[PDB]
């Protein structure tokens, strides 16, 4: 039996855990919490941790653990299973990316069409969109978006974009509330993450939604994909089983379990999501370095500068 420090959505974690048991008979115990916290805890615990595996919604959390020397190597064959172009690879082969979540532009198709959409996420923060583009400043993925902007285009640009949002956009407290606002016709477009819409579409059927999604693509900063992944603790005293779970997560069957439970993009290229997501490769996601603590700190400041929050 193994213990998984889980920083991923409970349903996602539950679904893969169950499916693993069903296939192997090995029982999975989940310890759920926030990725950063768990990451902190693993460092503190060190060689004395109870965890065998760390399963997280953000692969960036692994850089630290890797450098601290806390992670075990994983099979190159397994790593290969999800190594599509643009997918981040652990330089030390001690973690693996499994699935992704994407920024998207959701819009009321009864009011806008694809011809009204912009070529870059940058263009939504302009006077053409005054009072017509919803955003969520307190969202974790918004912050990632800001990091990516600075990284890709510079702080000036990043800062200018936030400024444009303050002046022209409509602030919503949550992604779910922004999506509703679009659906209720309060605002015609919103910057959110893919999965909320896919969920709604499942629940209610596309035919009954006013909203549609628009993917910027072209390696635009607004085409940002955030990656989920896993790693085996070098302190694990249950290597074989722990490795087996990681291998399972990258297999067709583990990828199939995950996708049915959460609208994330599978990284294997032979798995089809039931939420009707497009293939990963069609997203044309930019390649951006992992976000660090300092990156986050830096983004918060820009946010602050712009009078946001």
């Amino acid at each position: 039996d193994i213990t998984v420090y889980n920083g991923q959505h409970k349903e996602a974690a539950t679904a893969v855990a169950k499916a693993f048991e069903q296939e192997t008979g090995i029982k999975v115990t989940l310890n759920s919490g926030k990725s950063e916290q768990l990451a902190g805890q693993l460092k503190e615990e060190g060689d004395k941790t109870p965890a065998d595996v760390f399963y997280t919604e953000q692969t960036a959390t692994f850089a630290d653990l890797s450098e601290a020397g806390l992670l075990a190597p994983i099979s190159e064959q397994t790593i290969q299973q999800t190594a599509q172009k643009g997918v981040p690879l652990a330089p030390k082969k001690d973690w693996i990316a499994l699935s992704g979540r994407s920024r998207v532009v959701v819009y009321d198709h009864t009011k806008l069409s694809e011809k009204d959409m912009e070529k870059s996420v940058l263009d939504y923060a302009t006077p053409k969109w005054k009072g017509k583009i919803g955003y969520v400043s307190t969202s974790g993925a918004f912050l990632e978006q800001v990091v990516a902007l600075s990284k890709m285009k510079g702080d000036k640009v990043a800062l200018n974009w936030l400024k444009g949002l303050k002046e022209n956009g409509k602030l919503y407290a949550k992604n779910s509330v922004a999506l509703q606002a679009v659906e209720n016709g309060e605002v015609p477009a919103a910057l959110i993450n893919n999965y909320y819409w896919y969920n709604l579409a499942k629940e209610k059927g596309v035919e009954n939604l006013k909203s549609r999604l628009y993917f910027v693509r072209h390696q635009d900063p607004g085409a940002l994909v955030s990656y989920s992944g896993a790693a085996v603790l070098k302190a694990s005293k249950n290597q074989a089983e722990a490795q087996k779970f990681v291998d399972f997560l990258a297999s067709k069957k583990g990828q199939e379990a995950l996708v049915a439970a959460r609208a994330e993009y599978p990284l294997r290229a032979d798995v089809v999501s039931p939420f009707n997501l497009e293939p990963y490769e069609k997203l044309e996601a930019p390649v951006v370095s992992a976000t660090t603590a300092q990156d986050k700190e830096h983004a918060i400041k820009l946010i602050e500068e712009a009078g946001l929050k």
